């Protein structure tokens, strides 16, 4: 029962990466101290593989919670042009990410986490259509959860 989250979860990120044709795309899951763990993960072969990982960053709790919650979406070209400093590179480093989108999952009016695509090595102009579907693909797994109680 609670344990069919997880094929949501899983559902999501291989839709995601399929829709998209990026590198990858997680579901990053929020405890109540808004620390985020790598709970499903689609990765085309040969970049690093985020799975499980536990993720802390306090941004989210100080500064991001209310505006994902009320459907906050960043689409990112190039992290490098995107006024993120170093704090924020460093994590993204090591999954050798240079685009990103990043879309809020929210169910029972709270933010459960987020669903975020990578491209890798290589700037990546998002298109409309594309943060759409992506947008649309995490709201509805949402409101399936969301259903299921
Ligand atoms: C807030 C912030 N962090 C992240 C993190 C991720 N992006 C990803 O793709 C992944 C998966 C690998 C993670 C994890 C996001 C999406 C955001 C929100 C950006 C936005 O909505 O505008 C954030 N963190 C930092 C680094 C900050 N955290 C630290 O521990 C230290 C030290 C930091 C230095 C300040 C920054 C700069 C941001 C954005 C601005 C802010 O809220 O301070």
């Amino acid at each position: 029962e609670l344990r069919d989250r997880q094929a949501i979860f899983e559902t999501l990120v291989a839709k995601g990466r399929e829709l998209l044709a990026c590198d990858r795309v997680i579901v990053y899951a929020f405890d109540d101290n808004y620390v985020g763990t790598v709970v499903a993960e689609s990765v085309a072969e040969g970049w690093p593989q985020a799975r499980d990982q536990v993720i802390e960053d306090p941004c989210f709790r100080e500064h991001w919670v209310e505006a994902y919650r009320q459907g906050r979406i960043q689409a990112t070209t190039d992290i490098f042009k995107a006024g993120l400093t170093e704090c924020h590179l460093n994590q993204l480093r090591p999954l050798k990410v240079r685009a990103n989108l990043v879309v809020p999952m929210v169910i029972d009016d709270q933010l459960f986490g987020l669903l975020i695509a990578h491209q890798a090595s290589e700037p990546r102009q998002w298109q409309e259509i594309e943060i759409d579907q992506f947008s649309e693909l995490a709201s509805t797994g949402s409101l399936v959860l969301e259903r299921l109680h």
